[PDB]
């Protein structure tokens, strides 16, 4: 119920200190991209989705009906880059689940670090990387960043 | 090998450019910072820092890239700074000519870079693809 693709991300806006953070959860992997943008509108998500499509086969971004989301210029930016959109609504379990529950630890990580930076953005920033580094299941085992690189590399092969 | 990289500053339109090269792949990414100073270019190293297992940046004796703050950036994340000793020079001037094909379709310039950065590691194997082959086999 829950698409686990390789190609597949689920996006959404979360919310501290009366900023906006637009953040994209790499499903299968878990894999986090954070950024603080100054307004929740399609100009900044937009530019968001640019970004993320240079760097990652994106084939599909989950999201929900938020006005950003929904706007002429995420339509565009999607349209240009060869991705699908998916509207859901907020926090859904099938396509929001899972950014829902990125976005809580998310907050968790930023609470323990934010006395350590100035601003937020640098400690949105110091906790994607404590996340996407932080080692799940045993001793040996992998990271959200070795995961996503692992999916795609195999996918690809 | 697999985590080096290269990071130098181009500018268009009175404006600066942040360019980091995975110098064994040439995966690109790239950013328009508002100035050139250590705050933004450390704010951009904690971003890369977060997505790829950087193990090293090589920069020149730029004010920006011999910062303090970029030091403190680069000490958090664990990654070792380079200086002085044209992976990234060639990248910024194949950047140049494919923001100026684009430019007509966009408004903004930080646009134009991103539509660059993208046509440029998808053009194909890829430099996008070859990135995550790099790392994914040394892991
Ligand atoms: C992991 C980490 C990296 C840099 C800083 C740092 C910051 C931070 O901001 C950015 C540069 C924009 C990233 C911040 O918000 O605290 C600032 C404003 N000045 C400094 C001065 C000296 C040493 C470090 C800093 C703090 C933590
Ligand atoms: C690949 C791409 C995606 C969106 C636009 C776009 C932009 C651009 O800015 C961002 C939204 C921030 C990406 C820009 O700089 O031209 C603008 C200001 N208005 C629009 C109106 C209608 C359709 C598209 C746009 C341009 C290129
Ligand atoms: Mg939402
Ligand atoms: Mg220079």
């Amino acid at each position: 119920q829950v698409d686990s693709s390789p190609g597949i991300w689920q996006l959404d806006c979360t919310h501290l200190e009366g900023k906006v953070i637009l953040v994209a959860v790499h499903v299968a992997s878990g894999y986090i991209e954070a950024e603080v943008i100054p307004a929740e509108t399609g100009q900044e998500t937009a530019y968001f989705l640019l970004k993320l499509a240079g760097r990652w086969p994106v084939k599909t971004v989950h999201t929900d009906n938020g006005s950003n989301f929904t706007s002429t210029t995420v339509k565009a930016a999607c349209e240009w880059a060869g991705i699908k959109q998916e509207f859901g609504i907020p926090y859904n379990p099938q396509s929001q689940g899972v950014i829902e529950s990125m976005n809580k630890e998310l907050k968790k990580i930023i609470g323990q670090v934010r006395d350590q930076a100035e601003h937020l953005k640098t400690a949105v920033q110091m906790a994607v990387f404590i996340h996407n580094k932080k080692r799940k299941g045993g001793i040996g085992g992998y990271s959200a960043g070795e995961r996503i690189v692992d999916i795609i590399a195999t996918d690809i092969q």
